[PDB]
């Protein structure tokens, strides 16, 4: 009841969220993991500024280009956000949950103030590749950290997160990643409105084991959990329906990504995802799907010839309409659905305890 | 013997062609067929100049944007060609064979002169949608027209074509298109070095019927025929090998096209085509394959965030290498192969007759 989201400038009621993008990165920095050029052609990309003129190459070796991986200037972010705002965009979630990937809580607030867009920050540890020994900390310590970022503030400020995530599950799903997942679950169970967004290894099928931890072991409300990067499993209808049947949200957050990675894998095409999402809706799962772009590289900005932040609401929803999906469902996909995921109250945990373990005797 | 290509500034020997792109459009104009906006989002594209900032939309509704479909300024073409030239590009074929699609022979010559790139012009009637009643002309009249453009000149100039094509076979393969194909065959059989490039409806499988006309009926040398737009049949290995077994070249000329059309169909991805081409090479058909971009819209220029004219030699060949294809074959794909297709002498017709019907009695 009384659902709301905690934004970087205060609470916003569920009914007021409007057109919402539940998984994006406004400010992130991958400077510590610039890869060596992978292909014969990549060397020329390494020291160049991202522009339309090098899309030809960045679409095949995004991670070798330093500028592509560097901090995001506020001027550029605001320019790109205006594309979303012009379409009636009202709310955006920055899923950069950790300092390990360059979370910038002060700039998130600045953007909210300048644009009037509802900006939601996140709290959550990413994959071990970035987090290292941070994932070996005590589960209760990790959970308290997330709880404090949701309720008190981030990095010494009074600016709070409103989502738990994106929680790192790598293709190796390490012991530390499993403990990070448990910590996120403990934090969620003490925060009745916080959704939890899981970074999944999208070219794998680790959903059942992740849900065995979150749902079976930790007892989380599946309706407050979303599986990020579901896009590359969109052809695997049996797997995706198996996950949906466990009650969680599937998030197709790579819509218009249009990049091939030298390892991980190549991103599904927009039309691939139109068909996957349309098919799930026809199977009756429309109320369990959310959509986003996962902007996280400069090459994804529209000013650089990428698809920017207007693509899902403007093009993807039109493509679904052409594919014969009912307008009533289309209108909910980017409004009602993310508002429910992000802001509806948890069915299992309706109290916040001024200690997550506030059920055990202090005496 | 003594193979060569007739360029817009004179003959170039086969061995001198270097890195060659066999199917591109430098100057074309589709202004007579701008489509109405197809989707709710398309309306905003219609009157805008093509830039990186509207790729998001042009990739789904390219034909509704007037500027995208308009004549190509020489400054823009030269800028884009410099990307090819920098990589060692030496020869490019403009497959705009007809006034119906805006062939500009004078600008082709200007570009050749300014850049030093070997530029080959084409002669050939396109699909009935554009050509109309021009395809109902006498087969001998159509053949003479092509013969004259190859040997004397185009549009009152002394600038000659060096390829027959791209010959229009539409998804309806009309009676006029069949006659246009026969005319092209008669012209080829009177021009011992001219290749013939067939515009195929690439999301169909009309190859056997087109080859029944060109090969069985008209008696053309299959080694001087290329089937354009083979890319969308790349998953159909049985069909593609059936065509190759008839002796013709398969041309994958949509590499890096990266556009979805509201009708025709969506373009195969680069990685799709990497796999199709790699598989054909492994099946032993590497010496029958040519590669190109089919630049024909402003959105395809690299300056606009498209892939430009450097993509095949720079990225596609690197992708084949990663896919495990031998360097010896890779080095031939964009050099030896297009030189053979475009410039090798016809095995069946080794004389040019100062009348294509120069075998029948004048008395
Ligand atoms: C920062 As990411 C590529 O896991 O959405
Ligand atoms: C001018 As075309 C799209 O048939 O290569
Ligand atoms: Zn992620
Ligand atoms: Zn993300
Ligand atoms: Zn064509
Ligand atoms: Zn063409």
């Amino acid at each position: 009841m009384k659902g709301y989201i905690q934004t970087v400038t205060g609470p916003v009621k569920k009914a007021d969220m409007g057109l919402t993008l539940p998984h994006e990165h406004l400010f992130n920095d991958l400077s510590g993991v610039v890869d060596e050029p992978f292909y014969e052609f990549s060397h020329v990309l390494v020291d160049k500024k991202v522009s339309a003129d090098i899309q030809w190459g960045l679409k095949y070796d995004p991670y070798c280009c330093c500028d592509n991986m560097d901090k995001k200037p506020i001027e550029d972010v605001i320019f790109e956000l205006n594309n979303f705002k012009e379409l009636g965009g009202k709310t955006i979630v920055d899923a950069t949950g950790s300092s390990s990937i360059g979370r910038d809580i002060r700039k998130l607030k600045q953007v909210a103030e300048l644009t009037g867009i509802n900006v939601v920050a996140s709290s959550g540890l990413y994959i071990e590749k970035f987090e290292g020994k941070r994932l070996a900390d005590d589960i209760d310590a990790m959970a308290k950290m997330i709880d404090d970022e949701l309720n008190i503030g981030i990095d010494g400020t009074d600016i709070r997160a409103g989502m738990i995530g994106e929680i790192g599950v790598s293709p190796f799903f390490t012991d530390g990643e499993k403990n990070s997942l448990r910590a996120a679950a403990l934090a969620q169970n003490n925060n009745p409105y916080a959704s939890m967004n899981i970074h999944m290894p999208g070219w794998q099928r680790r959903g059942d084991e992740v849900l065995d931890i979150l749902l079976t072991e930790m007892g989380c409300d599946p309706a407050k959990i979303s599986l990020a990067h579901s896009d590359p499993s969109g052809k695997d209808i049996d797997y995706q329906c198996k996950m949906l049947d466990r009650g969680v949200w599937l998030e197709f957050d790579m819509i218009g990504l249009d990049i091939s990675f030298p390892k991980e894998g190549a991103a599904p095409s927009v039309m691939d995802t139109v068909e996957a999402v349309a098919t799930l809706i026809e199977r009756g799962y429309g109320n369990q799907i959310v959509l986003s772009h996962d902007v996280f590289l400069k090459q994804m900005w529209a000013k650089n010839g990428g698809n920017g932040w207007g693509f899902v609401p403007n093009v993807f929803l039109s493509l679904l309409a052409q594919r014969g999906i009912d307008k009533t469902i289309i209108d909910k996909l980017c409004i009602d659905n993310p508002a429910n995921l992000l802001a509806a109250e948890n069915l299992y945990f309706q109290s916040h305890h001024h200690h997550h373990h506030w059920s055990h005797p202090q005496f």
